[PDB]
């Protein structure tokens, strides 16, 4: 009997952190509390100034991560306010039944709704809107993120031995599909309405025109790289919602993936570059041994280096003479 | 000595269905007869009409799923009647030498062949044709199926232990590449002579026109939606003969998946989302919880919504609200 | 104290060959000594007399596979002739830190560096090179490679036991954007300086004009053709160090496959094909046991038999009639 479980409120944060959460539960099962807002806003992408009209869920690219507990309760008021325009709901990946719930949560603008759905499976999982007819379009306008249901006593290795992360991050990938004319130019809209068929037209061609991390071209770069130190334990979660990906940390390893993103599975050990495809979360974990700059980055490099698909780490701390060093300094023969 | 075996016949039947098999070998290593004819014919693939030079194994796309155990014998009769135009032929990826049978299987119009091989792996496999100088062009025209060799003691799940379906589904997914004049309209065809050198130049774009399951848009919804109850266990063989694609069954999950398809790994669990390589089949075993629609496709979005790759569960039974419930129902504030 | 570790100078060979080795290692660790030399040349990649000015390592395409054992070192002289006309550098994913070595050895024309880095974990891995702001240019123009890193005991299969191979060969399959004009035709080129913004139109289509193993269409066949003999056990690896690909072997299979390439993982069993991500080498095991030509292919049929990614084995030996047989040859009915 659901009335019985205690009820906790989580407060939600912006990509790449994440709300506070206990790896290993300290209660038993809960009803977690969420709510979100949608909102439909302007957002600049890239270093030229192309403006898309994006869709988001709690004003981000992509929408914020959930962290709940295999066997809670995950119980999201979803409120589209009626300075919205279009109709939207969600389907989360992490649920069983009605689409995901996209069938029980379609709300006009000044409208809301609360979902409740058990969280029967651990790993890191897609949600998405996804309203009848117009599914692609929310997905690729960035109305997608993540929720990660944590085992109740935490992650294990391969051998079934803790493994304890001491930060995490949350990269949402997306890619975009901003219609261009003939001789290649953006081109910008008024009305959604309007806006669509040549929408459905840049989609057709499964080209995206940008992919990008947390929203935007160098949106995890200069003041808002990730941070870490050496000797810390990192998880980080990626998620994209339509299209395959290949992350790579530049100068390091993903020492535990689970690329298809499920807990229940022994993690792929020492991995250089891993696939998360399409309509999946994935997560890696990984222990810094050296300072400096890292790129993280989908490794497609023309995505990454051409398209938008990299950000930082920096990294403090000690450098390790016996895992890299410069014998002789690049010079002159 | 093979002249001492059994002998059976194999009455295939049009997929999405299976012809009857028992997952537990009730025999011993037999000779497993079977008989396709290969048929050129037009096809519709959209609901615009538009119509292609379809290349058939029975008649249909995809080709027939052919069912056996480890270590029985396939023999497969191979027809090309002469009311065909062009030279076919059949590679087996389930098969050892010979580029999988294909330079044994040769057949011009009014020709057939009989092939024999031993079924030495246990797992679902791509079969295609495969004509010398042709090969993607006949692969992209529909000409291509899967076979399933299972294991003599049955499918098992990641701790060894029996794995059994109630139902078993094939689901072929054909990406299409219709030629397109300079205005974006499709293009017709007299003579796949005169189409082949516009067929190769769509080709080349990497770019399908269209993707689907069972040979056409909305192939498996309405009336010939996939069905199932609550509580039933499911199989679902989906091949990809040329693309990757990355099954998803919206509202579900995949229990237990062998991604790349070969029985002798254990299964990956609780599966959001696959990858399945282009040239590769996989398999997915999901059980039934909550009844009502569910969406089965590619998860690119846009593959799935634009270009044709989805299709319907309709599951009968009974709802549970443990599971997933609304909670307040779409309203205004 | 590396100073009292054994020295080993390798003398590097030509792709899809391999330097010698030991796969279990007769000595303690050693610091082995790796020189190479790059090269912009020119370079004809189709039967059409495509040229293109690669970027190499060593004068091939892909560059040399690199070999050693887990902990050891190494030391890896790179030189940039002043015959050359860009600045060059080195990341190892096999690395850790300073972006894989990428920040400690930039090289104009006329300068050489020495790197040493410790092999930490054993796998397959990719190496490429990767100057800031012209990442993608140098990698699709040429310049990358793989260094397989040994365990100290060799391989071992699923259960802990012993995998030895007979035969190792390097398939680097590289992907190539040659500029356009509109009409179609492949664009030339005096300078670099004047080809770089229509290298990058090219790439950010996202459709290579041309795949291909080791540099040219048609490279691993004929002449070139791999060799192996029924019964030999025959190690393939293979790189792609910016976009995806599926190996298949047309009448075989991967024994055992590591698709993302890293040894500690158990191998992937009886695989027909097996995706590498871009940014990744892999490697397959696979018995011989019937004789003739087997096409090696990436299973996207089109980018194997339009775009160039298809090579040969030629397998000498005994023909098995129990595997496969023709009951009766193709003949009118
Ligand atoms: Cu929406
Ligand atoms: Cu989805
Ligand atoms: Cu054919
Ligand atoms: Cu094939
Ligand atoms: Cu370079
Ligand atoms: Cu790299």
């Amino acid at each position: 009997d659901i009335s019985t479980l205690p009820r906790v409120k989580v407060d939600l944060v912006k990509p790449p952190f994440v709300h506070a959460h206990d790896q290993v539960a300290k209660t038993g099962p809960r009803v977690v509390e969420f709510t979100m807002t949608i909102e439909e806003k302007k957002l600049v992408i890239d270093r030229e100034g192309t403006e898309i009209h994006a869709m988001t869920f709690n004003g981000s690219v992509p929408g914020p991560l959930m962290v709940v507990h295999e066997n809670d309760y995950v119980e999201l008021r979803l409120i589209n306010p009626d300075t919205n325009t279009l109709l939207h709901n969600i389907d989360f990946h992490a649920a069983t039944g009605a689409l995901g719930g996209g069938a029980l949560t379609q709300v006009n603008p000044g409208e809301e709704t609360t979902l409740r759905f058990k969280a029967t499976k651990p790993g890191v999982f897609v949600y998405h809107c996804a309203p009848e007819g117009m599914v692609p379009w929310h997905v690729t306008s960035g109305m997608n993120g993540a929720i990660m249901v944590l085992p109740r006593d935490g992650l294990k290795d391969e051998k079934g031995q803790p493994l304890t992360y001491d930060k995490i991050y949350y990269v949402g990938e997306q890619d975009f599909y901003v219609p261009k004319d003939e001789a290649g130019n953006y081109k910008k809209y008024e009305t959604p309405g309007e806006a669509y068929e040549d929408a459905v037209k840049a989609m057709r061609t499964l080209t995206p025109t940008h992919i990008v991390f947390n929203g935007a071209v160098g949106a995890l770069t200069g003041d808002h790289a990730l941070t870490a130190a050496v000797g810390e334990r990192v998880l980080v979660v990626h998620s994209q919602a339509n299209r395959d990906t290949r992350p790579h940390l530049i100068g390091g390893h993903g020492d535990y993936v689970w690329a298809t993103g499920k807990f229940r599975n022994p993690p792929d050990l020492d991995q250089e570059t891993w696939l998360i495809p399409g309509g999946t979360a994935g997560a890696a974990f990984y222990t810094f041994r050296q300072p400096g700059v890292y790129a993280y980055v989908n490794h497609n490099l023309i995505e990454a280096f051409e398209l938008g698909a990299a950000g930082h780490f920096k990294v403090t701390g000690e450098w390790n003479d016996d895992l890299m060093t410069s014998v002789v300094k690049p010079a002159s023969m």
